[PDB]
């Protein structure tokens, strides 16, 4: 099969070859907003060029960004460990075009890359797409100009209940860039659990999400009130670990080349004894993350990003202790990191042993009070009658065991217990009243 490191080159190559230029990934800090904690899509870095604010030599551009969306608009930590789709840390391969192609050629350049005997293949039964319900053209597009049937063509309204709130209207954030989109999915097929788009159980991991093409004619300037963009503008991803799960015969992202080895390396070091294992795919997921983040320039910490990062450097740490780690493992991991990525973990490598390093004293300092947290936890839940951790429970793990309140979460979630939110946020916030009241 097609490996993940030879679907990057051959989706780069093809859209060069379509004249777009190849611009490198930008880094996980986007110093294009401060308004943003991390870079969670491939147009944030040509965020202003949408606009009209900055100016390239280039009508349309192609990247493999790397993403992380652990946070504000885009978080998907949560659901990290149990689909076979999401990731903190995945790459998007994207084609973007600022003031040039609009629809027509957008969705042909897709499906030509899709289907293409000669480019990479998959079988057009098997394909769905989705537009949005206003968008006559999209649907003209796939009906006559592609040829698809009318019957996997499914229109989607503002379906979440909002105006727009639809899978087919991506925004950018709280503000930006916008418009309808259409996306293309693949049936893994009857034996995973789950319908198509529109359906009751289209949340299910047999039809994936592959491609987003978002048709940019919109930029939401500050006040809810809608600008038009200069010149309509499109911006794609493909989710790269989702397309090699289909090119590769598998159906989870986990069962990719570089997963499949990178979950070995976790087993290795934790003395895990099953591979097929929810905590094994958290920490594979989540040394991507965290090394990027940190090679990137992300420090861990008590404020802001370094605090997302600490965040979930700790929760990886709790899962690896989970399985039997019986030393400091996570840093270890920084190595095999390195290889199953090759090209793309460029700035991994040359800074290695500082990643190595800041990975070391964070678990180093966490074992401090994980095991202790646990035993706190563990005794606490015993003294429940309930489904639900009281708040105080989950503050003192926080403040006195450096606990995250979703990491509890994260445990308790294990043994279908829910943790009082309301208690943890009476309880911090009675302790910023103590604080403010001591300080005057
Ligand atoms: N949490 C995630 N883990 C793995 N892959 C993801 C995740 N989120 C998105 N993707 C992949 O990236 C693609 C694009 O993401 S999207 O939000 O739907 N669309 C966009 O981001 C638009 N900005 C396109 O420029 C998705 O189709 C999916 O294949
Ligand atoms: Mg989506």
């Amino acid at each position: 099969s097609k490996s993940t490191a030879e679907i990057r080159q051959a989706f780069l190559d093809f859209f060069h070859s379509k004249g777009h230029q190849v611009v490198a990934s930008s880094s996980l800090v986007p110093h294009n907003d401060p308004t943003l904690l991390f870079t969670n899509a491939g147009m944030n870095q040509f965020k202003d060029v949408f606009l009209g604010l900055d100016k390239r030599n280039y009508s349309r551009a192609t990247t493999s960004q790397r993403c992380v969306r652990a946070g504000g608009k885009h978080n998907d930590l949560e659901n990290v460990g149990y689909t076979a789709r999401h990731h903190t840390f995945f790459e998007m391969l994207g084609n973007f075009s600022f003031g040039d192609y609009f629809k027509l050629d957008a969705i042909l350049f897709a499906w030509l890359l899709l289907t293409s005997e000669k480019w990479f293949a998959l079988p057009k039964e098997r394909l769905w797409v989705t537009v949005y319900e206003s968008d006559d053209e999209a649907y003209e597009i796939w009906e006559k100009e592609v040829g698809i049937p009318r019957e996997r063509i499914i229109r989607i309204g503002d379906n979440k209940g909002a105006p727009y709130a639809s899978d087919n209207f991506w925004q950018m954030g709280d503000t930006g860039p916008c418009g309808p989109c259409t996306e293309i999915f693949y049936d893994h097929g009857d034996h995973i659990w789950g319908g198509p788009p529109g359906s009751p159980e289209e949340d299910g991991d047999r039809y994936i999400e592959i491609w987003n093409i978002v048709f940019m004619q919109f930029n939401r300037q500050a006040d809810g009130t809608m600008e038009p963009l200069p010149k309509p503008s499109v911006d794609t991803a493909m989710g790269l670990e989702r397309i090699a799960a289909v090119l590769q015969h598998v159906n989870s992202n986990y069962d990719i080349d570089l997963f499949r080895t990178l979950i070995q390396a976790v087993a290795k070091v934790t003395g895990a004894t099953d591979l097929s294992n929810k905590s094994l795919r958290v920490i594979a997921d989540h040394i991507r993350s965290c090394a990027f983040l940190i090679a990137d320039g992300v420090m861990p910490s008590n404020e802001n990003r370094g605090y997302v990062l600490r965040r979930i450097i700790r929760r990886a740490v709790r899962h690896g202790n989970m399985l039997g780690a019986k030393e400091t493992f996570f840093y270890k991991l920084v190595g095999p990191l390195i290889d199953v990525m090759g090209s793309a973990g460029e700035d991994l490598k040359r800074q290695q042993a500082q990643v190595e390093q800041v990975l070391k004293t964070e678990e180093e300092q966490f074992a401090r009070t994980l095991e202790r947290g646990l035993a706190l936890l563990d005794e606490e839940l015993a003294k429940l009658s309930g489904d639900t951790l009281d708040g105080e429970t989950a503050f003192r793990l926080y403040d006195t065991y450096g606990f995250p309140v979703d990491l509890t979460a994260d445990v308790c979630r294990e043994r279908n217990i829910k943790v009082d939110e309301a208690g943890f946020e009476a309880a911090m916030e009675e302790q910023r009243r103590r604080a403010r009241e001591a300080s005057g």
